[PDB]
């Protein structure tokens, strides 16, 4: 059950923890392969606020919208979290 912003983009709180994808596909990869299989439009679009410098990432899947409600130490960590927020919301089965 994920949170719903006032813009309409689901959320869930999620850290990236590239430590349990060494080596192995990453969830941003387990994503674009569903999306390229599917011919679905898929884009990142990713900021980095000034207060802390954390970044948080907006997926969009065709018309809908994903990101982590987590600010993330960095740009890759934001687009991954978005990604798993992704995988975990539509029910893509990921090792
Ligand atoms: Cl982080």
């Amino acid at each position: 059950d994920p949170e719903v912003t006032e813009d309409g983009t689901l959320e869930l709180f999620i850290r990236y923890e590239s430590k349990d994808y060494i080596n192995v596909p990453t969830p941003k990869v387990y994503l674009n392969d569903w999306t390229t299989r599917e011919r679905l439009p898929i884009k990142y679009n990713t900021v980095q606020r000034s207060k802390d410098q954390l970044f948080k990432s907006t997926l969009t899947i065709k018309d809908t919208c994903y990101s982590s409600s987590l600010w993330a130490k960095s740009k890759r960590n934001a687009e991954q979290s978005a990604a798993m927020v992704a995988l975990e919301i539509i029910g893509i089965k990921t090792p």
